[PDB]
């Protein structure tokens, strides 16, 4: 499929540009697609780690009608 | 919504601790934003060459064609391929 091949090449190029890398696209080996629905929560929370209180940002994709939850991002943003 | 957001914050910390083998001790929710999401999510396995070597990668790309929007949400080295 031309569409998937184009998305795959986008991913590599975008990875390259973001990380300053030189990956050379080879080929798509398999691909799935799904309709996105539900809600994306961006949550700032405090938790203790390394002996001190730290602030993290989490992005959680959830679909209530399935009890589906996926952590899509989790980063330390402050203390 | 407050219980819901608390339950998702706890899930986030649990999942982080599991993935990273970490020991975060949940404190509290500080703030939260939310947005309904739509469009299409593609999960792609691909091969690419890195220095001399061919490697296998998993990419996720979120697309919203009515906005010409594409976002790389994951790009992970998942396997090695023969020399």
């Amino acid at each position: 499929s031309l569409e998937i091949d184009s998305l795959a090449r986008f991913a590599v190029e975008e990875h390259n540009k973001k990380q300053n890398a030189l990956l050379e696209f080879g080929r798509v080996v398999s691909a799935q697609q799904q309709v996105v629905s539900g809600t994306l929560y961006t949550i700032t929370l405090e938790a203790k780690d390394g002996g001190q209180k730290k602030v993290y940002e989490a992005k959680v994709w959830e679909k209530p009608w399935l009890n589906f939850k996926e952590l899509q991002e989790f980063k330390h943003v402050g203390d």
